[PDB]
């Protein structure tokens, strides 16, 4: 059947296990997610511009409801209840953070006669209400200081929902950030994008209903609240290690720490209250060293690093932390505590990863081997909710070691679509590896079930019985999953094998802040190799409301862009400005009108950039995961 | 048998399409690698000080044939018997180089009274012969320039045989090298060093017998000289994007390219006599994006873009190019082109890789889509010789995306051995699923057999039917294999699985010049977690002769090191110098003597550095890798 089948006796029996080991008496957690609430707005209900839904929270009220579902993993039906504390929150005298707008939080610091900001949620709108609420709970301040924390969407995302772009040309208001934040903000998100996006789609759950058949929890977040993308111009960068500053009265102590969530990325410790903001390093969780998404796999270490820097600067005095992911805790000994063992989490993760590598432990091996410690193992914060102990320990095998696991019949394996047809006639025939198979999943065997039908599924891809087996063994996988990335992937996997893909379905500011360089290796990219082949020209380009001077040059299938150097024995000249090829590439105009306007000026042969056009291709966002090609 | 098979009639049929697709009857290659030879020893041994060989070439006098063999691949051959061509050579007035002496080459340039010299090599018996050979071959001169072209062993390793610490300390010789150059040169054979060594012994083949049924190159060089590792610190660094400098009269241009064949390497241009040296970026190999050895990806990207900067720099102007691995290019036409198609090679790597990755293709497909253009596909200097399009391409996906394919199936997979027995169970069982795999080897279906035989060498460790089957289905592709590592690779295993695992079988300058942080990281990866945990302690060191002042603390079974500061309510603590902590940890001395000599100072309880010291584990060189642990 194409509908979810219930939880197994053995999902269930798992399920206990859940509760029976794991210390689920503590429950202070909820004890500091309440606290401190000034109030909690009944129906959230958020809206864009162009009239569709922001982010809305009805979808889970089936978790209100304080009663253990054997279809979703009790730590993170923890977990889901917590991130339901939604509201406008004190930590501070004049700390106040918003919480359960968006996936991030968003934190407000009285200036003694302006609001600072600490990140701008992740679209326009959800910073709107949270700034609405604060300004009709509290009294109407405007704000005058906003800090991207690190560059992250889900932080710097709803910008402009905050602030104007003249508000920030005249000077009355700042934007500050860590060094390298621009650099970072886009470059990863870029290049693989089409990819990560369609990869991300399974990590979130985009497709998912939201049921205890369904999505739950963003672990760091319900989910991820969905609209425009905004971003502005950092006006100030802080530079070095960190520095101490003032800002409309108010100290403040920034603390770099690149590589942990970020390539730019820092801690906030605010003295005359105690008060230690952590940024996306020490959250309500186990975060991800590699994102399933698809990302450069992060440095645990130098997190570990930073956290136990944190420590030792902060922790002694701080009787507070909070964080831009979840919510605060209080009294130092317990911060102290916490920072500890995060510190020692990754380290151990990091340490005893490449420990168990070290004695031959392959990149398949590691993860069923490596187990955390009792005093780690024992805290909610260290439960792998966003990240998991699994997948971050072969992340670190594959950042050291990469793929390869060391044997040579892995290293030029056949496509898992061609090595199909026979995985297939060596069982059995197709129906035989099934009722085999189909045993394996009444002995409560799904992660081999998974796997082994999977080869099937990929030999024979209409085969209805294949498609919805693997379904409801991945799905069963999905419901005892701890993890909620793990959870929405299998979900939404089996949703998929089940009902097909999809057949029926960017922003200005990230595109006019991405570099010439990088925006014409994207173009490189999207290069169709038929078209190259055996072509090739150079054309110079003049951009002058930028002041940059490029030549590009295509030889042997590749394209080539080069800053600031062109030759003048070249194939075509052409001078355009940058905020119009903008405009041309996001195809909001044509070139020939761009002529006619007076602001695309060409000499040499006027068609080489024409055909190169021509010769980039363009990528399906809707294509095939757990099939082949269709 | 335990005895190499020789060729089937499919390897033969596939050395003949290596014949025909390829352009052999271009041997120009020949005439440069011989041109310009000075002399070439008839004999050639070089001898350790201890008495060791570590460099001969009279295992290779079956390739001085000429005549083809299939059990090799013909283009692998070639590269083979191309780097034959060893002795001393001219490329330009007062440029020489020394190949085949080891992995790397050795170039000696005329200042009016003295040597500069770049790349020091393998170990100081190599570089001693080869500066021996160039003072009795054109003059016995003072070396007084040193040039680390980049952080590599092969470059770097036999300065000592050179060099003396007097002649640095002194001022009278320079050592030049690329900003970021130390290190670079260390932390990434380090934490993950057991690992990436033994997993080496098959890339390179340090097990292997040297003949057509064994070793037959190493592609960038012959293979790799054994002896001991030396290093000096750089005097002067090259910071920025480059340098214009005179030494001894003689102008050079050094230009910085940070991450290619290194985090930090340059290459070097001669104005006078026109001479372009592009160190491990231009070689006569497509080049690793990732050593199978182990490592984190290259950026291929950058290595394009920082060749083409050096084609419009210098190509142009540039009338001979050579390099640190292999040998010389003449006419400045003939240069362009190359560095044309070698920046157009990687940018296609990069570009198409992610072009595919962005259309739905996985790590486990692109390897066997992703082919290269005509242009670049016939030219030897893009052939698979070191790296290899298709490990490569994995790579660049795997640096973008990580491991993970995308498919749920492949998130939470069993380890191998765990999933072996019911791979075996339920294609039918060990000796059915023989005969088949047995008729699928009758087929030439190598690549295949490989991966599914592997599950029953998993399941039956000790089963010779398979182990000895897989071992053909290895060996036979390693004879068709043109990548070195490959062949190097699939044979080593075979042997391995044929005969065990050798039940039978670090450097001083390495470990001086690596950081106390990194150091002591390495430490808290040796700890081990069973003794460790439960346990609670705080040391805190002093080191006077390098002034620097560090923290432990052990909590929650994690090591964690801390510089410049350290809690004077801690556990013990400790003052002892560098270079005795050295010489403890690499057990040349006992910690007692240390005492008594009077630079062990001890303060509060003495007994934790002792206890931690316990604590630390080690690890087997010698690990399974084509079988489970046995
Ligand atoms: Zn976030």
């Amino acid at each position: 059947t194409t509908a979810p089948k219930p939880p197994s006796a053995f999902t269930v029996e798992a399920q206990r296990r859940v509760e029976a080991e794991l210390p689920f008496a503590d429950r202070a957690d909820f004890e500091r997610a309440d606290r401190g609430l000034i109030r909690r707005p009944e129906r959230l209900l958020i809206r864009n511009p162009d009239g569709s839904v922001a982010w809305q929270l009805g979808g889970y009220d089936f978790l209100l409801d304080g009663k253990p579902r054997d279809s979703i993993n009790p730590s993170l039906q923890r977990q889901a209840l917590l991130n339901l504390k939604y509201g406008l929150f004190e930590v501070a005298e004049g700390i106040y953070q918003v919480r359960g707008f968006d996936l991030a939080n968003i934190t407000f610091i009285r200036g003694d006669s302006g609001w600072i900001v600490v990140d701008t949620l992740t679209t326009p709108a959800t910073a709107r209400a949270a700034y609405e609420l604060v300004s009709r709970e509290l009294g109407e301040r405007p704000i005058r200081t906003v800090i991207y924390s690190h560059a992250h969407a889900d932080h710097f995302g709803g910008v402009r929902g905050l602030v104007e772009p003249q508000q920030v040309a005249s000077g009355a208001v700042q934007i500050i950030a860590p060094a390298g934040f621009m650099e970072a903000a886009i470059k990863e998100n870029v290049l693989a994008g089409n990819a990560m996006m369609r990869r991300a789609t399974y990590q979130y759950g985009t497709q998912l209903p939201k049921g205890p058949q369904g999505q739950v929890d963003m672990a760091i977040g319900k989910g991820l609240a969905r609209g425009p993308l905004s971003l502005l111009a950092p006006t100030r960068l802080i530079e070095g290690e960190g520095e101490d500053l003032v800002l409309d009265g108010v100290p403040f102590t920034f603390q770099n720490t690149p590589g942990t969530e970020s390539p730019a990325e820092m801690n906030i410790w605010l003295p005359r209250q105690k008060a230690l903001l952590m940024a996306e390093n020490v959250v309500g969780t186990l975060h991800n060293l590699y994102t399933l998404r698809g990302a450069e796999v992060r440095d645990a270490l130098g997190w570990s690093k930073y956290i136990n820097q944190a420590l030792h600067r902060f922790g002694r005095q701080a009787e507070v932390m909070f964080a831009v992911h979840n919510w605060p805790r209080w009294g130092n000994a317990e911060i102290v505590e916490v920072l500890e063992k995060q510190r020692d989490l990754y380290g151990y993760l990091h340490d005893q990863t490449l420990h168990l590598a070290n004695q031959g432990v392959t990149i398949g091996q590691v993860h069923n081997r490596l187990r955390l410690p009792p005093s780690l193992d024992q805290e909610w914060y260290d439960r792998g909710y966003h990240g998991s102990v699994s997948h971050n320990a072969r992340a670190v095998l594959n950042r050291y070691l990469g793929y390869y696991d060391g044997n040579p019949a892995t290293l030029d394996p056949l496509s898992p679509e061609d090595s199909a047809g026979r995985y297939v006639e060596y069982m059995g025939g197709a129906e035989r590896l099934l009722e085999q198979a189909r045993a394996s999943y009444a002995r409560g065997e799904y992660r081999w079930v998974v796997e082994v039908v999977n080869r099937l599924v990929f030999a024979e891809p209409d085969n209805r019985a294949a498609r919805e087996l693997q379904a409801d063994a991945l799905e069963q996988l999905g419901y005892q999953a701890e993890n909620a990335g793990w959870r929405n992937s299998y979900l939404s996997a089996a949703y998929e094998l089940r009902h097909g893909v999809p057949r029926d379905q960017g922003s200005a500011d990230a595109l006019a802040a991405m570099d010439t360089g990088l925006l014409f290796d994207y173009l490189g990219v999207r290069l169709d190799a038929g078209a190259a082949e055996g072509k090739a020209l150079s054309i110079n380009l003049r951009l002058p409301d930028i002041g940059e001077n490029y030549l590009l040059e295509l030889k042997n299938s590749h394209l080539n862009n080069l800053r600031g150097v062109q030759s003048e024995d070249a194939g075509q000249t052409v001078s355009i400005d940058r905020a119009d090829l903008n405009r041309l590439l996001l195809k909001e105009v044509s070139a020939v009108r761009l002529v006619f306007e007076g602001k695309l000026k060409s000499s040499g042969n006027p068609l080489l950039l024409g055909q190169l056009f021509g010769m980039l291709g363009d990528f399906d966002f809707w294509f095939d995961i757990v099939t082949p090609a269709a």
